[PDB]
């Protein structure tokens, strides 16, 4: 019983952190065998940041110019090459911590934990979501550039975020560990911006399930939907659509605890349009969206 | 910027994490050195826990009637021994993963990252709060006994919970690592129950200071309060009393912010009376406790842990 924001054990995502330097700039790199991955922007200059020419930045650098230390052992670097906004630093020795990984990339609305390092050091861990706008709602520093995101599954990291700068409004924004950035982001200094943000209404969904394990009912109502009748009503309140899909995904928590699907949509459905009436739900007065399905399962079952 | 419920990196207490399987029960215990520390009632059936008598079941135990396993190797028990409401499983090796450590008692209303783990294996952290009556509400199901709780100061582990039981209104219960309870509770079959709860001023504030600090700025308004008058609403509210040494604690941030902290109780005590008219602050529509002063600092200046 109880239902919090539960991130993964960070320890083997831990063993991974490296600092990694190129002349003034300090941020952190991501060691997996014998490579270490981090931003590219860490070869640029705030003066090369407003037309870089990143092929011919790196031209010029050269091995030596990348300083790697994993605590307080420099790696020898004997090669570098860029993938997409991703540099990758062949080391000279395959990190013994190395857990076993893949790289993903995720949907919006997917979760993962956030190991918020500085100096290639832990400073925290906490969960996140992908918004459906691209942007992450992290808490982040200068220099926690090269922080990863990650989940975990049957002894397997699965990496999926990269940390490269905050955004004006305060929100962050990355890529994937292939370097491939998420939303319509860039790393060079151009005004960019996330556009409106929507609800994601299949986690709100999974949280309504969490509290109705954890013995809240108030909110369920004798009333059954549509899935087309709801989506038409989330539209209106800004959140995404609701799929066969996810109403397929749902299926689990429905069977446990008694309550089909489009009835608890149904539930959804007056709260988006009425309020919560000043009641609260599993410690919250808003609609949470940042638990997925398997959050939930995984913590409630 | 941004402002996220954190927990502490879990990896030095990861790697202490066994299993302990007395008779049909099996739990988690904190391996350190060559000592595994678990709950004593490992050591009861269903049967004896309406009345244990722990020293008379404990006796009753040979060393080999222990299993401990860290991961699926076996480390032998070569003594036992209880101290309070805790085991002490001496074991024929010493952890190579133990962290520097220290063992600490919190007081109600700090914070400290509880590590949830089954059947010997770690599946999650959060960050919660020790309540003003002793308990806390954390996220726990069967078999997650043993669990535990800690801070991180630079490169030192303090431990300062392990996980016992959750009481009926489905909030949990524990010892210190020296197996003293937090509160009023007992390792038996009663008809205990937790005490009444208040929300924990300081923390609150603090949170509000975090606001402040992160640009979330429309809670504050041009009145002020005297801390004796604040009290009185604090009272009707079911919220702590606020004491000087809180008030003293919220120094620094009202420092760095430039708020007062009595004008700062002065926008609490509307947020209180009014409620937040629809807003939100930091993402939240409640007023958050499970900050406090020093965990502001920690996370808005980038401290890391060795
Ligand atoms: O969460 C973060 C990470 C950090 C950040 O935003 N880094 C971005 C950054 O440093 N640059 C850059 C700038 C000048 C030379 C080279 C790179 C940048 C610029 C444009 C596009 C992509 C990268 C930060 C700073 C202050 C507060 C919070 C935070
Ligand atoms: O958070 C937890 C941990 C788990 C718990 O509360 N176990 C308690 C428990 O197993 N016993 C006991 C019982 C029979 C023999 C020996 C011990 C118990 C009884 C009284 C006093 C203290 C210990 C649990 C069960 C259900 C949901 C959530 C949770």
């Amino acid at each position: 019983s109880g239902f919090r924001k539960m991130a993964f054990p960070s320890g083997k995502v831990e063993g991974c952190m490296v600092q990694v330097t190129c002349g003034t700039t300090t941020l952190n790199g991501l060691w997996l065998d014998d490579v270490v991955y981090c931003p590219r922007h860490v070869i640029c200059t705030s003066e090369d940041m407003l037309n870089p020419n990143y092929e011919d930045l790196l031209i010029r650098k050269s091995n030596h110019n990348f300083l790697v230390q994993a605590g307080n052992v420099q790696l020898r670097v004997i090669g570098h090459s860029m993938q997409n906004c991703v540099l990758k630093l062949k080391v000279d020795t395959a990190n013994p911590k190395t857990p076993k990984y893949k790289f993903v990339r995720i949907q919006p609305g997917q979760t993962f934990s956030v190991l918020a390092c500085y100096n290639g050091s832990p400073s925290g861990v906490y969960q996140c979501a992908m918004r459906p706008n691209f942007t992450i709602k992290g808490s982040f520093l200068n220099g926690s550039c090269g922080s990863v995101g990650f989940n975990i599954d049957y002894d397997c990291v699965s990496f999926c975020y990269m940390h490269h700068m905050e955004l004006p409004t305060g929100v962050h924004a990355g890529t994937d560990l292939e370097g491939n950035f998420y939303g319509p982001f860039v790393d060079r200094q151009t005004a960019q911006a996330a556009g409106t943000d929507t609800t994601i209404t299949v986690n709100v969904l999974a949280w309504l399930y969490a509290a109705v394990i954890n013995g809240d009912r108030w909110f369920l109502n004798r009333f059954t939907t549509t899935l087309n009748d709801f989506n038409l009503v989330a539209m209106k309140y800004n959140y995404e659509p609701l799929t066969q899909d996810h109403v397929d995904i749902l299926g689990p928590l429905s069977a446990q605890t008694g309550i089909a699907v489009l009835d608890m949509c149904a539930s959804l459905k007056e709260l988006l349009q009425n309020g919560m009436n000043g009641r609260t739900i599993l410690g919250s007065a808003l609609l949470e969206d940042e638990f997925t399905p398997f959050d939930v399962v995984r913590q409630c079952s």
